[PDB]
């Protein structure tokens, strides 16, 4: 075991290794071109072939990222593209690749695809592997933290719809409704995937690694502790590969996961026997999404192992985070009708209690009723879904983004425009995501999904620390992020923003530009109107709104659109300055 690459190329095979190198390099230069990325893949996997040929060949027994580094360094473009990047050429492994990673741009200002069907299928036909890898490039230079294995399993279902719909009378009636289908997943995808690597980054492996016992032990409520902690053991390693740059360690990794879990399916769940029937990507997926088991029938009360246990603390102090593992566990697999980010949250808790009762000369009188605490958490979010399901409902989705864009620009009106924009598009969604569903069950899917769009919030903002109330929120835990942002009350230590005529004027573009672009831009200048008059109440809001929606509609329509917004403009305006000051 003497080659690192040579044992990669074996255990994944030529097709699998090229992808994953192209997806490496995207996420590493997100910038560069696709036909430049292509030669630095096939002139790595030359030298990978010659390797498995002769191991004792130089350079056979370098280090992944060594080799991936060397050949980022030969980039004549390297300074004159991404700047301070060049410099990190000037250390030695491993600060170099560490390098690398912190340049990562999460707000990559890279074009918005437009895909028209008839030129789409032109290329696809013309070379099915090209447009393959294409799409590889496309995805992963816009997300540069995504799960790379998973990428390869969207990038084979891409050209598996083209197959199937290419050859239809109406191609775009095929396409369009498959492909958003897709873009969905494969965003809330990388969502998912972001935030596991934030956990580490930011919280560090036990954070990871007590989301995993979360989520496995609800999966797999059968499977027992020393089970559980054998996947979780493997997974975060997964997961801490992948985030980490390790991508072609990750994969062999998850392969040989997926098929530990396969050869061990009477010791895990019983709903896993058709999704290990399918091929390599498919299969890993669909354990990803498989059903969770059955409940045992005769499982012993919470209370008795970490309640009434007059030894609760010995056996806490002699092994911590296996003591406090065995506690998510066994509340994991009873409960699977609860949220993951609310499992930690009841762990996170216990673990405070068990920090202060064990200091007190009784702890016996001091957690035996922590559950009567803990019960407690369960239903402090209870009514916020319904404040904000009826709101939904009553303004609908794109009225809702607007709510909460007026309701968390005052929360944080130091943060930057594009931002608050993005987020509160985001969180709208949640209540077409959640609202819908039944109501026991609305609170796990809001909780679920707030947590993947505030740390997009934090993500996001720690790249460019503007508000401390964010900073603090996203940094004080990583399970209270949703009811930190939730107590977040509009601050009067904020001084309005002074007014700025052309964050206001309007032009003829904005009746042609696409509907996702016209309600961005609406958006974008109504939370500069915050930050302009953070105090303008709810009657007033309503009034400018109607005002603005008349004012796009009049001058959409005249036979001169320049004209029209030359002379409406200025007294829109005026109006609005005298009604909301
Ligand atoms: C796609 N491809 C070319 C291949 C070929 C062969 C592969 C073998 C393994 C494990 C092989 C083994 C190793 C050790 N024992 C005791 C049994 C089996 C894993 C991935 C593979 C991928
Ligand atoms: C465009 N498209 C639908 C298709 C169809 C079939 C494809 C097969 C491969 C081979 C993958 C492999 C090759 C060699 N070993 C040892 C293992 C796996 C790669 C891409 C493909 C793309
Ligand atoms: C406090 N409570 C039990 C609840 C809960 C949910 C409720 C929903 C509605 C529907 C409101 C609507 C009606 C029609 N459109 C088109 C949208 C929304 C009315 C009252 C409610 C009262």
């Amino acid at each position: 075991h003497k080659s690192e690459i040579a044992h990669r190329f074996k255990d994944l095979g030529e097709e699998h290794f090229k992808g994953l190198v192209l997806i490496a390099f995207s996420q590493y230069l997100q910038q560069c071109p696709f036909d430049e990325h292509v030669k630095l893949v096939n002139e790595l996997t030359e030298f990978a072939k010659t390797c498995v040929a002769d191991e004792s060949h130089a350079g056979c027994e370098k280090s992944l990222h060594t080799l991936f580094g060397d050949e980022l360094c030969k980039v004549a473009s390297l300074r004159e593209t991404y700047g301070d990047m060049a410099d990190c050429c000037e250390k030695q492994e491993p600060e170099r690749n560490e390098c690398f990673l912190s340049h990562k741009d999460d707000s990559p200002d890279l074009p918005k695809l437009k895909p028209d069907p008839n030129t789409l299928c032109d290329e696809f036909k013309a070379d099915e592997k090209k447009f393959w890898g294409k799409y590889l490039y496309e995805i992963a230079r816009r997300h540069p933290y995504f799960y790379a294995p998973e990428l390869l399993y969207y990038a084979n279902k891409y050209n598996g719809v083209f197959q199937e719909c290419c050859q239809a009378e109406d191609k775009g009636a095929c396409l369009l409704p498959k492909i958003e289908t897709m873009r969905e997943k494969v965003l809330a995808s990388s969502a998912r995937q972001r935030l596991r690597c934030a956990s580490i980054q930011k919280f560090g492996e036990r954070a990871l690694k007590a989301w995993s016992v979360a989520r496995l032990s609800q999966k797999f409520p059968k499977a027992e502790f020393v089970e559980v902690t054998k996947l979780v053991t493997d997974l975060t390693k997964v997961h801490k590969e992948c985030c980490h740059g390790d991508l072609l360690e990750c994969a062999d990794d998850r392969a040989d996961l997926a098929k530990y879990i396969c050869d061990n399916q009477d010791t895990i769940s019983s709903k896993l026997k058709e999704c290990c029937d399918k091929p390599l990507l498919e299969k890993s997926h669909c354990i990803a999404e498989v059903e969770k088991d059955a409940i045992p029938e005769n499982l012993p009360p919470l209370t008795a192992d970490f309640a009434e246990d007059k030894d609760v603390c010995k056996n806490y102090q002699e092994a911590k985070d296996a003591f406090l593992g065995s506690f998510l566990y066994e509340y994991s697999r009873r409960h699977p009708e609860y949220a993951v980010s609310v499992l930690l949250r009841l762990a996170k808790e216990y673990e405070a209690t068990l920090e202060e009762c064990c200091a007190k000369d009784d702890p016996h009188a001091c957690y035996s009723t922590v559950f009567d605490k803990l019960k407690h958490l369960v239903d402090e979010p209870q009514n916020l879904i319904k404040q904000n399901c009826d709101q939904f409902e009553k303004l609908g989705e794109y009225g809702f983004q607007n709510a909460l864009i007026v309701r968390y620009t005052r929360k944080v009106p130091q943060v930057s425009t594009p931002t608050l924009v993005e987020v509160s598009r985001s969180l709208g969604k949640v209540g077409t995501r959640c609202c819908t569903k039944p109501e026991s069950e609305r609170m796990p899917c809001t909780e679920d999904y707030l947590s993947l769009i505030l740390n997009r919030l934090c993500v996001l903002h720690e790249k460019t620390p503007v508000s401390e109330k964010v900073t603090k929120c996203c940094t004080e835990s990583l399970v209270n992020r949703r009811p930190c942002f939730s107590a977040l009350t509009p601050d009067e230590t904020y001084v309005p923003k002074a007014f700025d005529e052309k964050l206001f004027t309007f032009h003829a573009d904005i009746c042609t530009l696409p509907d996702t672009e016209k309600q961005i831009k609406k958006q974008t200048a109504l939370v500069e109107l915050l930050k302009h008059k953070p105090k303008a109440t709810e009657e007033q809001l309503k009034t400018v709104m109607e005002n603005f929606v008349a004012f796009v509609d009049k001058c959409c329509a005249a036979d001169d659109k320049e004209a029209c917004f030359a002379v409406e403009g200025p007294k829109l305006v005026v109006s609005t300055q005298t009604a909301l000051a």
